[PDB]
């Protein structure tokens, strides 16, 4: 077609919860991506590795409590069939909310790899050591806790597929579509006039006035151009008198 | 049975794709809530409010550009379904890159509302003005970019879940289980020791270290015991010398 090979990318997943993807590759340009073979998602299911007549996947944690953490020896094998499915070159992820912030600069690095294997944990975890014999890298999607490692992961999967060849910086400017009037609220008149140029900047200066009063930090780290900071300056004296 | 009558959360969720929270409401804990009735999830799919031939639901925006966006009509008469079924006190959250970012104190009161309803986006995103007649609070979850709400939606209900009546601060110390070593590593004496005393000032003592050097934002806000400062101080010292 007309992308070249060896473009695709693939991602493996260990989860207790297989299913829990079809979330990601069943729906939305996600789905596309997995259908048109440009994102493959392969899942191992850690009560796939046990020997034991129930299938266990936990274990008791050393010292005592009642936080139980993910069974090593199911896990590990999991893994190590990954690893050997993907071959060379594959970064082991695990999601957690100790792991680096993800934020759209770690996506960007993270979709540079064409191989990833995403550990999803459940309970309160897994070993300690285990981050250390067969982890590269940990990531947090936020500071918050949840039940499981599956979203986060979907979560990863999602923001990088958005980067692979072959599909389709600061905050939005504000957006609107039909009606042109809507209970009463107006859309603003330079969207409505036709004025290619005068738009452009418009919503150039929304977005920059909208980053510096939501979320300023994303600013600090980036040389806006000599166009933004004039909008922004402008937009900042107005905001304030 | 147990749990007093009243106390069940109800989630209202609008989304192209309904079939997505599967991932939540037949899995694990969250799956398990819902089983017992302790979570309800009901979702109302905006292409089923459309009244052409072709069932579309998305918008082209003012000013021209590209990124197509929810077609308001069929997205504000969901919205307005959900909230005729929710009724009285129905807060109605809108999922975006722009909104409050959330974190454990917003999810703990997000958790003091017993029913929400959660606006999930597609394409760019929805009208500016459907913001300020729809919406109640805008959140994020984290500063990257996805292509739809769903999934910080599943994120968001996943961490409130946890606090629902009947269903079961700092970063963990670290976990561990067998085997007593794993490749060479071995498992902290402390942890084999049976002292339930030097093992819970052990585990504080990492808690506050790992949070400290991986998020140190996580402190700021909290006056810790005097135990804690003791913990951390020594942990501080020990890590530098």
């Amino acid at each position: 077609g007309l992308v070249p090979r060896g473009s695709h990318m693939w991602i493996g997943v260990i989860s207790l919860f297989p299913e829990m993807f079809k979330a990601i590759t069943e729906f939305g340009v996600t789905g596309r991506a997995v259908k048109h073979n440009l994102l493959k998602v392969e899942c191992w299911n850690p009560r796939d590795f046990t020997f034991d007549k129930h299938k266990t996947v936990d274990d008791r944690p050393y010292g005592g409590g009642p936080g139980m953490l993910m069974m090593v020896q199911p896990l590990r094998d999991a893994i190590h069939t990954a690893k050997a499915a993907a071959g060379e070159g594959a970064k082991v992820i695990y999601l957690s909310p100790q792991g680096r912030k993800l934020d759209q600069g770690g996506v960007t690095e993270l979709a540079q790899n064409q191989k990833l294997i995403l550990v999803c944990g459940r309970y309160e975890g897994i070993d300690e050591r285990l981050i250390q014999t067969e982890i590269d890298e940990e990531w947090s999607i936020g500071d918050y806790v949840l039940t499981g490692g599956e979203l986060p992961a979907m979560t990863l999967i999602d923001a990088v597929a958005r980067f692979i060849p072959g599909v389709l910086g600061l905050l939005d400017c504000p957006h609107y579509t039909r009606p042109e009037v809507l209970e009463g609220l107006t859309v603003p008149p330079v969207l409505m006039s036709g004025h290619h140029e005068e738009i452009r900047k418009w919503r150039l200066k929304q977005s920059l006035q909208r980053t510096w009063l939501r979320r300023p930090e994303l600013l600090e780290g980036l040389a806006l151009t000599d166009e933004q900071r004039k909008l922004l300056k402008e937009a900042q004296a107005e905001h304030n008198s």
